[PDB]
DNA sequence: GGTACGTGATCG
DNA sequence: CGATCACG
């Protein structure tokens, strides 16, 4: 008796939390409460007696003072041994964090678990529900919005100048200037365009709000606009405005009720681009181009009122490709938030880090067993200084016909048979224990470990989905079965990865160095059975390696390999598995994650060196695009060689024209808060003495010019740059702006910086 | 309702 | 050098 919960949260009623469970039950949207779920902690306690002590700790927050309500005495598993600790509950959750440190300084209390896992969450958890289960159909609609900008003004500074959306229906353009298109709705003002996107939402009614930037750019803006207007913006389902989220340094929105699916960090982990602009996106996943209409362009056309239904054109395309690209990688997101039990909007912005704690901590609740504390910011930093043991240094040069092979589906068996996990590690009066190769770590054998227990489970439900496949002559559930298969794909593999996160709860660096030492058997074999066939081996990484067959066909090349991968996968016990990735015409490998590829379609693909961004001088970035087009699209490294000495004696001869030497950095806190004053904050500090309105989000423009002393003292903002007055600083974008872009690539054929110059 | 990540440039 | 800051 239960429909698709879709999210959860918590609301405050007379000082104490209600749960509210967010559903869709046969096409009705449903919202349940509960009153009765009390937030708790744990406390492992020196002995039984100091409880009298311990239950009497008190805390502050609202004028009110707060109380551990009651506490009851339980058994429990940690570090694989049973254990007694004490769950102490509390009123209100907004109390663990007041009161978690008073508990924890207490001389009778030897630790304290499970006290920074939100309310929401902790109650999806204890109560075994799980996110997005069933075959409801939801409802979706695309968000975009075009603004009026002009360089370096305040963000929110302009006005909005058109709101798009998308649907089964039709991409939609509501704008406040004449427009004769059959999709543009013409209203009168900025502030009824805003209260016309309000109308189209709440009549609607979408259970998922699709957005291209969604959390820092269209809902920050249109939030910033409805506040200059004085107008609200009813669009959850309780009638409450979008909240802003601090993530990180950048934002997060929810739209309570519904599921604000923000397809930007979605794109960027799912695809690998230089760039994530929705032109390049829409063409990678669909192979369809979309014209891209620039700020300036919007800006001429609203101000001018001439070329407006090009301007309209783009805002209602902005809406189509992203209902179509949110229709494409939803599903992917809404089998990841049911495998790991939490709503697709907290998923969606995970890393598989935090998918993976998030998996563990349900299947710690319903095992029993007490999760292990974060670490602290020294435990933190000390991980990341950790040192690990085990693969070998690139070859040099231009590769033709390069083979991809992904080893990643090989370190889930690993850890499932060597039972890889913190809890088998070093365990005193162990009868039998699987030793590590080189590194020597000891595991018991004698129980299962938490982790490689669950990563069986895990794989074995994968193989009973494939079977159900197999015999399915339904085409609608195989469709929902393969996502389902590829979701614990994606989670199995990223645990070998998650015992090496510095943030993980579970971390093991003990456990990643095993799971190293043991899979470089098979790596090993890999590499000698591809050298006996004639492949040369390019490129190894614990991930995958790139080999080709020098001198040979590429349609022989493929074939080979194609059977060599038929043939381990034969040898290679169990579901060990070796997968072919791909095929690439051309390629060249710096080091570690540091390569460029390009496939038979032309196609470029890197790791770890393109600099499409903001940050970086125009100057440089065509330069680099430049130079790996020669190497790449010419197999030509004489050719990148050259324009990089000719690049640089035009900057020494001032003739690079200034606008492809502007760097744009934002300002991101009141100007007062820097410690480090950079060449933008010092640009920035110019600015607000000439009375200008520096607020964070603003992003200066701004060049470089000849002098002494650090790039700061010598940085001028871009309205001021006078062609005839001021010279830029040629050593400057020689040195740190052209060379350092171009160094780490033609590094790959035996250059050093030097060699780059006349 | 806890506030990302890895990585590279520039400051102090 | 370590710290600080920004990108996407
Ligand atoms: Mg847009
Ligand atoms: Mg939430």
């Amino acid at each position: 008796h239960a429909g698709m919960i879709i999210d959860a949260d918590y609301i405050t009623e007379d000082g104490k939390p209600i749960i509210r469970i967010f559903k869709k039950e046969k096409g009705e949207f449903k919202v349940e409460y509960d009153r009765t779920f009390r937030p708790y902690i744990y406390a492992l306690l020196k002995d039984d007696s100091a409880i009298d002590e311990v239950k009497k700790i008190t805390a502050e927050r609202h004028g009110k003072i707060v109380r551990i309500t009651e506490v009851e005495k339980v058994q429990k598993k940690f570090l694989g041994r049973p254990i007694e600790v004490w769950k102490l509950y509390l009123e209100h959750p907004q109390d663990v964090p007041a009161i978690r440190e008073k508990i924890r300084e207490h001389p009778a209390v030897v630790d304290i678990f499970e006290y920074d896992i939100p309310f929401a969450k902790r109650y999806l958890i204890d109560k075994g529900l799980t996110p997005m289960e069933g075959n409801e159909e939801l409802t979706f609609l695309a968000v975009d919005i075009e603004t009026l900008y002009h360089e370096g003004e305040e963000f929110g500074k302009g006005p909005i100048i058109m709101i798009s959306y998308a649907d089964e229906e039709g991409a939609k353009v509501i704008t406040w200037k004449s427009i004769d298109l059959p999709y543009v709705e013409v209203v009168s003002s900025e502030r009824e365009m805003i209260k016309r996107l309000v109308k189209v939402i709440r009549e609607k009614d979408p259970d998922v709000i699709i957005t291209y930037n969604g959390d820092n750019f269209a809902f920050p803006y249109l939030l910033k606009r409805a506040e200059k207007l004085g107008i609200k913006l009813p669009l959850g389902r309780d009638n409450s405005e979008p909240k802003m989220q601090r993530m990180g340094d950048s934002l997060a929105v929810e739209i309570k009720g519904r599921i604000h699916f923000d397809l930007f960090p979605v794109i960027r982990r799912t695809i690998n681009l230089p760039t994530y602009t929705l032109e390049a996106v829409y063409e990678a996943i669909f192979g369809k181009s979309k014209e891209k209409v620039y700020a300036h362009e919007i800006a001429e056309a609203w101000e001018t009122g001439k070329g407006l239904e090009r301007v309209a054109k783009y805002s209602m395309e902005d809406a189509k490709v992203t209902f179509e690209l949110g229709k494409e990688f939803f599903p992917m997101e809404a089998q990841l938030a049911r495998l790991v039990g939490q709503p697709v909007w907290d998923v969606s912005r995970s890393s598989t880090g935090n998918l993976v704690e998030w998996f563990l901590l349900r299947k710690a609740y319903e095992r029993n067993e007490l999760a292990p504390n974060k670490p602290d910011e020294r435990e933190y930093e000390r991980r990341l200084r950790e040192s690990y043991e085990g693969v070998k240094e690139p070859e040099k040069g231009l590769w033709e016909g390069i083979v991809s092979l992904d080893f990643r589906s090989l370190y889930p068996s690993i850890i499932i048979t060597h039972n890889v996990s913190p809890d088998t590690l070093n365990r005193e009066n162990c009868k039998e224990y699987d030793v590590a190769p080189q590194v020597g770590h000891r595991f018991c054998k004698d129980f299962p470990g938490f982790i490689p227990s669950l990563l069986g489970n895990l794989l074995e439900e994968r193989q009973k989905i494939k079977k159900r496949m197999k015999e399915s002559k339904d085409p609608v559930e195989k469709k929902l079965l393969d996502y389902r298969q590829r979701a614990i794909k994606i989670l199995a593999n990223s645990y070998y990865g998650y015992y090496g996160y510095a943030k993980a709860r579970w971390y093991c660096k003990e456990c990643a160095e095993s799971v190293t030492a043991w899979g470089r058997q098979y790596i090993d074999l890999v590499r000698r059975e591809l050298e006996s066939r004639g492949f040369k081996v390019l490129y190894i990484d614990t991930d995958g390696l790139y080999a080709t067959i020098p001198g040979a066909k590429h349609e022989e090349i493929k074939e080979k390999a194609l059977k060599f991968v038929e043939y381990i996968n034969s040898k290679l016990p169990g579901l060990l598995e070796l997968e072919y990735e791909g095929f690439y015409a051309r390629g060249f490998f710096v080091t570690k994650k540091k390569y460029a590829l390009i496939d038979e379609e032309g196609k470029i693909v890197t790791r770890g060196l393109e600099i499409v961004r903001r940050d970086w001088s125009e100057i440089a970035k065509e330069t680099q695009a430049k130079v790996l087009e020669a190497i790449l699209k010419h197999g030509n490294v004489d050719e990148a060689v050259k324009i990089v000495k000719e690049v640089t004696e035009k900057l020494s001869k001032y003739e690079i024209p200034p606008e492809k030497l502007v760097i744009y950095e934002q300002i991101t806190r009141p100007l007062s808060e820097y410690k480090a004053i950079g060449p933008h904050v010092a640009v920035a500090k110019r600015l607000a003495a000439k009375g200008v309105k520096v607020k964070p989000g603003m992003v200066i423009g701004y060049i470089v010019l000849r002098g002494d002393g650090p790039i700061s003292k010598r940085a001028i903002a871009i309205e001021e740059f006078d062609p005839k007055k001021h010279k830029y600083d040629a050593e400057y974008y020689i040195e740190n702006q052209v060379l350092p872009a171009v160094e780490r690539i033609l590094r790959a054929f035996g250059y050093r910086k030097e060699d780059l110059k006349y």
